[PDB]
């Protein structure tokens, strides 16, 4: 009690977040893309409804908050994130960072540049709306590149003067994680202000104890991503593991097994809308995962439960985790 | 008298538009930025004051319309450009296409998907403003790129469908305007229609009268980016030719003398803000040309006029030209 998280609908009780999933996105788009071409989504209407469906589907499933880690590049839209809010009745972080699209005006800016524009987001709000961002979201695309590591910087810079967390986009080894962690530690940043994200891209478990042995956050995030019979669909093909989403669970329960469970994070990824990608690449992952982002609570959890994961554990890394992760510190 | 172009205020008469700046900017910046970061030019209101006082500058000299190339991707904001052309008296035509920093919405898209997104802008109004686009810009850097192809493409079918024009942007030598005409006519667009721009990068005359024979509209179109005294200074040196300035205005007249006097257009590509570069080059740029968008009209016609161009040739370059160009065809 006490502490507060801001969320899209204005500040809430840390302790009212419960169950939340730390890396999702309402629609994963570009900058400014909604606003200049919203019938690529049918319309803004049929996207907000698409959304509200959705989130009221994952409230049902027990889920009460999302972290919606869509970045300026990622074309967040944080009056899109309240309006679904308020009608699914889902609280919503948003974030600032940057994710592998910057523009032109953002590749040219210096570190002290993106430190005071993450930092505007978070204490002053986002765009002329008031609304804060409560998590900064960066990315690595394999080896930093120079931009990428002053991102990195600037968002390791507004976590020390904000204490709001840090969280990242990893590629699949690399394992890019560790450049990461090594850069937030030059800047004097606590790993424990930190997950490194897609961690499930791989079963390196020597990799991933590492990590959450210096107290980072591994971010177990992509948890539906699994399919077969996508052979024949180049673009499905590259989004969808055929490695079973049982051994995405599996994964977590291996963390546990190592005493690791105070360092995990577990979300899907998933999305309403995807504008940077494929043309019509929504039809294909709803087929895929119709459960959308209930998909954890209805069929991750009981898994766990059912292999003999404690549910006082699987309540520990759904709700204590992501609250502690998200307070201010 | 009769044809009608869009500005950002509405329709006006053809013949109302008089002498035009064909490829200007009121600001170069990226899509979202200038709505998620407004204090980087200061404010917005002190960029808008800056436009105001650049744009009735340009008025007072004689300038009456100017075409702002700025796509969705250069940030274009056609709420500031409406602003803008309302405070100075000067019309403005807003532009769709793409340039050469598309986000991953824009560089996933199909032909006929980006021919929608063009067309949209154009008949239908930028974002939810009703605003329609009064010409098409698209840019290729030297070989025109996959993506860049498809643009180019959507640009020809978008200019078929509607009439407007279509202006372009070209690196200097590839020499890039033939390999853009190519396509163009590739998809029956009458050259009348199209610009091929920056075409005062190089003075190959032979590249030049070649396209102007053809029907192409030449855009002579970076008229004060002279400068000396530059070299302890990299950026700003990227920018300004050691070419006087009197030396791009001799290709206007030499095109004259070879008796292309109705395939020219000549322009500034100025701005009053500039994010998509390095920070604070509007202080550089300003101090080499603090007339603005007026130094056409007060040192390159006079200059011509005094080198013997009639005067009535020099109205028809200004105003004549400009007029058949935008006049929907
Ligand atoms: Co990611
Ligand atoms: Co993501
Ligand atoms: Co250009
Ligand atoms: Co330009």
């Amino acid at each position: 009690t006490g502490d507060l998280i801001n969320t899209v609908r204005g500040p809430i009780p840390v302790s009212e977040a419960g169950f939340t999933l730390t890396h999702e996105h309402i629609c994963a788009s570009s900058a400014g893309f909604l606003r200049a071409w919203p019938e690529f989504f049918g319309s803004r209407k049929a996207l907000v409804e698409k959304a509200v469906r959705g989130l009221r589907h994952a409230r049902a499933a027990g889920v009460q908050t999302i972290v919606d880690v869509s970045t300026f590049d990622i074309g967040r839209d944080v009056r899109l994130l309240a309006e679904v809010s308020q009608a699914a009745d889902v609280h919503i972080v948003a974030a600032t960072g940057l994710w592998f699209d910057p523009p032109l005006s953002m590749r040219m800016r210096s570190v002290e540049e993106l430190t005071q524009f993450f930092l505007r987001e978070i204490q002053h709000g986002i765009e002329d709306t008031g609304i804060r961002a409560g998590i900064i979201k960066v990315a690595t695309t394999g080896k930093a590149t120079p931009f990428q590591e002053l991102v990195l910087r600037a968002a390791a810079r507004a976590s020390l003067a904000t204490g709001v967390p840090v969280t990242t986009h990893t590629s699949a080894s690399p394992r890019g994680g560790e450049q990461q962690a090594a850069i937030f530690e030059s800047e004097g940043l606590s790993p424990s202000r930190v997950c490194i994200g897609h961690s499930d891209d791989t079963d390196d478990l020597s990799y991933l104890t590492g990590l959450a042995a210096r107290g980072y956050l591994v971010g177990l995030d992509r948890m539906p991503y699994s399919a077969t019979g996508l052979e024949g669909n180049a673009s499905a093909l590259a989004l969808f593991s055929t490695r079973s989403w049982q051994t995405r669970a599996l994964l977590i329960k291996a963390l546990i097994d190592r005493g690791y469970k105070d360092r995990i994070l577990v979300s899907h990824d998933w999305l309403f809308g995807f504008s940077s990608y494929v043309t019509n690449i929504m039809d294909v992952m709803d087929r895929i995962n119709p459960d959308g982002m209930a998909f954890v609570p209805l069929r991750v959890i009981p898994f766990l439960r059912e292999k003999g994961v404690p549910p006082e554990t699987l309540a520990g890394v759904t709700v204590a985790n992501p609250a502690r992760f998200l307070s201010p510190t």
